[PDB]
């Protein structure tokens, strides 16, 4: 397939590009060079990762050794929980280009669907342990967004978990101005996601897989849970190919038009995973793969499920 995806906005998005969450910010400088060095033209980012800065010294670095030009890169963040009120969007928005040292992001999604109370804390809680929730709807979040793209200082705008009926919600908002241009969530052979993918690609939203390794050094693993790198089934698949696990786990959303965006700071492990344009998975490889749903998330978080819109059940 080919390196970029046209999206509903009219640019092109690389679909491969590198997560950044868990980097540590000792690390992060150095993958994101390594990244641009070896091909890498799209990062995923978030305020929240507490790492922006981090990665914009790479960015810079890369730019001013003119090793690509601005328009080359895909930079993505996200706007926050805490963040979801109209007088917050903007200056949001603007300490992550200030982080990222840009004057535009090309993409910038609403993380979660759920508002938080503003203020210093990402996770703001009750006495008992729940989230406090704003009363901002995704709605009126959405017309936030819209305003950044007609300001200049996003070039596009979209979702991150977000359910299908989130996703209609924002389709059919009174006034629409634009349509979301991508919905990440989270996408491997453990949660295959094919309604959720199949609604919003019938709709012309691009979709993004992130934790597509399983995300092994998430905070919550437990030593019990399922591993999608040391799957034999998925090993027998990578040998029979003559590649690694990690590679089939990123050329398989390739091949599903999604837009995928594995995390290293390894070096070695950063250019292994580029190199997934010279092989091809079979039909019966993707059914074979995609056979391996159980339904399992990654990024789910008890504290914010009674919040109202709390995308997950
Ligand atoms: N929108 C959201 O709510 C959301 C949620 C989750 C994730 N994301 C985005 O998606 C990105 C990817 O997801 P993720 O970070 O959860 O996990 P992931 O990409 O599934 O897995 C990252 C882990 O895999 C290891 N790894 C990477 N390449 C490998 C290879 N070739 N062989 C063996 N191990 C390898 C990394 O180790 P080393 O780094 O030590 O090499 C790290 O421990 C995030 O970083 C973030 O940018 C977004
Ligand atoms: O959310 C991400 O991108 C990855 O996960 C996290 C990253 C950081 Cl830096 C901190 C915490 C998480 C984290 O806990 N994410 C899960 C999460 C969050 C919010 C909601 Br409404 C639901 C939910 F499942
Ligand atoms: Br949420």
């Amino acid at each position: 397939m080919a390196s970029r995806i046209l999206l509903n906005n009219g640019a092109k998005m690389p679909i491969l590009g590198l997560g950044t969450w868990k980097s540590p910010p000792g690390q992060v400088t150095e993958a994101v060079k390594v990244a641009i060095d070896v091909g890498y033209r799209h990062i995923d980012c978030a305020h929240v990762y507490q790492n922006e800065n981090e990665v914009g010294v790479a960015i810079q670095e890369k730019l001013r050794e003119q090793v690509v030009k601005r328009e080359e890169l895909f930079i993505v963040s996200k706007l926050w929980c805490t963040y979801h009120e109209k007088g917050l969007v903007k200056g949001a928005c603007q300490k992550t280009l200030s982080d990222l040292k840009l004057d535009y992001l090309d993409l910038y999604l609403i993380h979660w669907p759920c508002g938080f109370k503003p203020g210093k804390e990402f996770f703001p809680l009750d006495e008992s342990g729940n989230v406090v929730p704003s009363d901002t709807n995704i709605l009126d979040t959405w017309a936030a967004m819209e305003e950044l793209v007609d300001e200049g200082l996003v070039k596009a705008i979209g979702i991150s978990n977000f359910n299908h009926l989130q996703v209609e919600m924002i389709l059919n908002k009174p006034g629409l101005k634009y349509k979301p241009a991508v919905n990440q969530i989270e996408c491997h052979p453990y949660l295959t996601q094919e309604k959720l993918i199949q609604y919003c690609q019938s709709k012309g939203i691009v979709v993004t897989a992130y934790s597509p390794l399983g995300s092994p050094d998430r905070p919550w693993a437990k030593p019990e849970d399922p591993s999608l790198l040391e799957d034999p089934r998925i090993k027998a698949i990578a040998a029979k190919h003559n590649k690694t696990t990690a590679q089939v786990l990123i050329r398989f959303p390739m091949q599903r038009n999604l837009v995928v965006i594995p995390k290293s700071v390894t070096p070695e492990r950063i250019a292994e995973n580029f190199k997934v344009f010279d092989f091809e998975l079979s039909s019966q490889d993707m059914t074979t793969l995609l056979s391996y749903n159980r339904n399992w998330r990654v990024c789910a978080l008890l504290s914010c499920t009674s919040h109202k819109d709390y995308p997950f059940h």
